[PDB]
């Protein structure tokens, strides 16, 4: 199972966004296509698409932005033929920062949507 392989494209499971943006950049097409191909052939595989944001803005606002980012990925996967029974788009907002810095570099690491495969 390439999902356990660290040298497979399936190892990359994060989509990053620009400030205040929930648009899936073109550079993530290959990543989404690959995961789409894997999920479609493994219909028993479920994933949570977890949207995240940087600290700027209110919690309420970022909770919404985080959801928009997760759903942008989800729609991308849906468009590629992934079943609606395999995906759930959720938002963590700015609750769970992965980088604690207060700079552009740290913030960029928090504007993210994760493909989290369930057991």
């Amino acid at each position: 199972d390439p999902l356990n392989d660290p040298n497979s494209p399936l190892a990359k499971r994060s989509v990053y966004f620009d400030f205040d943006s929930y648009s899936v950049q073109d550079q993530y097409q290959a990543l989404l296509q690959q995961h789409a191909q894997y999920l479609k052939s493994h219909p028993q595989r479920h994933i949570l698409i977890q949207g995240n944001t940087d600290e700027r803005g209110t919690s309420e606002y970022n909770l919404a932005l985080g959801q928009k980012r997760a759903e942008a990925v989800r729609r991308a996967l849906s468009l590629l033929g992934v079943g609606d029974a395999q995906m759930e788009a959720v938002s963590l907002g700015k609750e769970k920062p992965v980088a604690l810095g207060h700079d552009e570099a740290s913030w960029a690491q928090n504007r993210r949507a994760d493909l989290v495969y369930q057991q």
